[PDB]
DNA sequence: TTACTGCACAGGTGACG
């Protein structure tokens, strides 16, 4: 129950003032509404970079407002592009803004003033370095060599409130690999030409910071490339020219012949970088590197450590202007009550709960493991148990023709043991993935030449799909498109497999003087768990058959998910307590957000096939967004819902309240608690159990999804839940996203950090690079 | 082993040829 943060207190806050001046924008009286609010932080943006000062905006009745620091002189009031011109009359009454005050409306105006001093000290230590604006701060010497890589520490410091008043600082330890030796002067014109779009540490003496590799130049470091008043002036010379008083030797002394780089500046201009001086980041989710990904994965007691050894050592005095700021030693600790997981109802009337008698963690994982082991009893099972529908399953041609046929047979038989009320008996079909070029056109032409055929009688379908590219960090667009088409031109729902990881499981054999396929055990998977897994989340989940619910009632009637990336969105439903799940794709005119109509029609048609088996009437209603909301969405969605309250569709007085889940989180805070300690743990600090939570504002929470009795390594991540709007109270929101991550349906047996609402909006998406 | 779970990065935007 006695649980640490890293929040840190701040002193010397008192006598700190940031003064602003509100001004208005007549901008266009034509408000596209979605178009409106991008001009707004585009012009709030454009002013930042330029100008170098803590531009805001303050959305409050017309939700213009562009707060200007009264510091900055000359100010142009009038700024060009941005579709029609844009004029700011000031809104007259300058503010001085305290942080001894209460909770006002004007705090996002203190927080990014506090967020924008507070790292001028740290800008200014020789000892370390920013790659960019915002980003955490790292210590120039690395703390590892890793053999042709350097591995750097850092430590993220962002503004927050503080839950006992005022203003805090919160924090978190980074990990960044960076290769040890320079792109170098020897190297060539092709070679350079090879890195574009990848991003290099640049130490420009002792001035080092981050930029990507837009361009080669033309002319190499000794050569006239750019001018300084008229005269053709070589990069060497700008270099030697800007260096101060006991400039370094290698800022100083560069090879004449070397080659540069080119990059943008956040106000787009293009300047120049030596190769001598540039080290590659090595962006290790794009070259498989997991020996050194575990160097990235961190134990509480060494998170808690680098965190806390880095505020000691930079932030203990801290001069802005003449303000002396500290960041106390001791972060904010908190005795609370921690959420015990839901009670969860199986097949059979029975049901699953937490033992209160015996302590806390060996009751967690005594519950974990039983939601595993109870599914899987015949006499209990699924909470949904029936026949399936007519199931197909489709492989390449090259498979059935090798050991498709015994992947079949282990993979229905699979099924049948864990779902032995469905009958999974699956017509197996092909298509003809060697005739047309194995492409992603050309696998498609041979997909949907079967389909336009009417060989996949039935609606579900499972597709087994060749790999185009790996690197984790790009896009399978094969597997979107496939559903994409099934979906729109015929009725199918999809799910999908790949056949790279099951091929891995079978070795052929001679047998009676036959060849035949048998499983293998060695190296490559596991082909045993493969099948199990697959069975759960491609066959079971795929035709909707959910394990178990939720015993007990929500604080909210109805979650909604929605999710938008890549032109398209996702909404996802649950209802009862995931009695009822729903999830419609659509496509989105923009890339990563929603017109308000479109957020108001999904969801009212969504709703409305599903509120006669709702059967109690419904009147709270929580949208989880994934990350950032957007005015139109949140306008959207009280519609939708201010609209069925007058239909009589829903008790008149219902209400709707909007949660951005910051899965990656702006102001990322840790956890900690504490055991005896233990000659290998001297400080005996370990991580959260399962149900801790803490709450920092109205509008600002955090929850452990995961934690103690179920990580194996690492520290738990708590969930940040921010409030956008409504009346629900954040502790009840962080509630129900704890319960919602407890239906554990793809992966009964563990933790798992995002709630069913949105983990059915990443399921869904993958990412969808088509339509 | 990407069938699947965690932790990692992802977030946050003032600099700087
Ligand atoms: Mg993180």
């Amino acid at each position: 129950m006695t649980l640490e943060t890293t929040l840190f207190p701040l002193e010397g806050l008192e006598g700190l003032t940031a003064s602003y001046q509100l001004y208005a924008v007549k901008g266009l009286s034509g408000l596209d509404e979605t178009e409106y609010h991008k001009n707004v932080n585009l012009l709030v943006r454009r002013l930042s970079f330029s100008m170098k000062a803590p531009f805001v905006a303050l959305s409050r009745d017309g939700e213009q407002f562009i707060a200007v620091p009264n510091y900055v002189t000359e100010f142009p009031v009038d700024h060009r592009v941005v579709r029609a011109m844009v004029k700011l009359v000031p809104t007259g009454e300058p503010l001085n803004l305290r942080f001894d005050a209460a909770d006002d409306e004007y705090d996002g105006l203190r927080l990014r003033y506090l967020d924008f001093v507070l790292q001028q000290p740290l800008f200014a230590n020789h000892h370390l370095w920013q790659p960019g604006s915002g980003q955490p701060f790292f210590h120039k010497k690395p703390l590892k060599r890793l053999d042709d890589v350097d591995l750097y520490d850092g430590v993220s410091v962002r503004a927050a409130k503080h839950p006992e008043g005022g203003f805090g600082i919160v924090c978190d330890a980074r990990s960044k690999f960076i290769t040890h030796t320079p792109i170098g002067a020897r190297a060539d014109r092709k070679r350079l030409g090879k890195l574009i779009n990848r991003s290099c540490l640049y130490k420009m003496g002792d001035h080092w910071y981050q930029f990507r590799i837009d361009a080669v130049s033309d002319w190499k470091v000794g050569e006239p490339s750019l001018f300084e008043g008229n005269v053709p002036i070589s990069l060497a010379q700008q270099l030697v020219r800007t260096a101060g008083n006991a400039a370094p030797k290698s800022i100083i002394d560069l090879d004449p012949e070397g080659g540069a780089l080119e990059y943008f500046t956040s106000t787009n201009e293009r300047r120049m970088a030596p190769a001598e001086l540039c080290f590659l980041i090595e962006d290790t989710h794009g070259r498989r590197a997991a020996k050194l990904q575990r160097q990235t994965i961190l134990s509480p007691s060494e998170r808690r450590a680098r965190v806390n050894g880095f505020i000691r050592r930079y932030l203990s005095e801290l001069n802005i202007g003449g303000a002396k700021l500290s960041a106390g030693a001791r972060a904010h600790a908190f005795f609370t009550e921690t959420h015990m997981p839901p009670a969860l109802s199986f097949g059979n009337g029975t049901v699953l709960a937490p033992d209160t008698s015996k302590d806390r963690f060996q009751a967690m994982q005594e519950y974990s493991s039983m939601r595993r082991t109870m599914m899987l009893d015949k006499k209990v099972g699924f909470f949904h148990q029936d026949v399936f529908p007519p199931q197909t399953l489709l492989l390449p041609e090259s498979v059935k023709k090798s050991w498709g046929p015994a992947f079949a047979s282990d993979f229905v038989g699979t099924v049948q043991e864990l779902y032995p009320a469905g009958g999974y008996r699956p017509e197996i079909i092909e298509y003809r993935d060697k005739a047309y070029g194995g492409g992603v056109p050309g696998q498609m032409k041979a997909l949907l030449e079967v389909a336009e055929r009417g060989e996949i009688k039935s609606g579900d379908v499972l597709v087994m799909l060749h790999r185009i590219n790996g690197a984790p960090r790009a896009q399978d667009k094969l597997a979107a498109m496939v559903c994409n088409e099934f979906e729109k031109r015929f009725g199918k729902r999809v799910q999908v497999i790949h056949s790279d990881s099951p091929g891995r499981g079978y070795k052929r054999i001679f047998k009676n003087d036959k060849p035949t396929y048998v499983q293998q055990r060695g190296r490559g998977v596991n082909i045993k768990g493969y099948l199990k897994g697959a069975a759960l989340n491609k066959v079971c989940l795929g035709n909707s058959r959910w394990p178990f619910v939720l015993r007990d009632p929500l604080n909210a009637d109805v979650t909604i998910g929605i999710d938008v990336k890549n032109n398209m969105a996702v909404f996802t439903m649950v209802a009862e307590g995931g009695r009822i799940v729903r999830v419609q794709r659509s496509r989105s005119r923009q890339r990563e957000q929603l017109l308000e109509s479109q957020v108001t029609q999904v969801i009212t048609e969504m709703l409305s096939k599903e509120l006669p088996e709702i059967k109690k009437q419904v009147q709270r209603v929580v949208i989880h967004r994934d990350g950032r909301a957007w005015p139109a969405e949140i306008a959207g969605a009280r519609k939708t819902f201010a609209d069925m309250a007058e239909s009589g569709l829903i008790a008149v007085d219902a209400d709707v309240s909007v949660f951005e889940v910051l899965k990656s989180s702006p102001a990322p805070l840790r956890l900690f608690s504490f055991e005896e300690p233990t000659q290998e743990n001297p400080k005996g600090v370990i991580n959260p159990v399962l149900g801790s939570w803490l709450k920092l504002s109205e509008n600002d929470g955090y929850i452990c999804t995961t934690g103690a009795p179920l990580l194996l390594q690492g520290t738990a991540d708590p969930l940040h839940v921010r409030k956008a709007f409504g009346p629900m109270a954040i502790e009840d929101a962080l509630k129900d996203v704890f319960d919602l991550s407890c239906l554990t349906w793809p992966k009964p047996d563990s933790c798992m950090r995002l709630p069913l609402t949105i983990k059915l909006c990443d399921i869904a998406l993958f990412d969808d690079a088509a339509e």
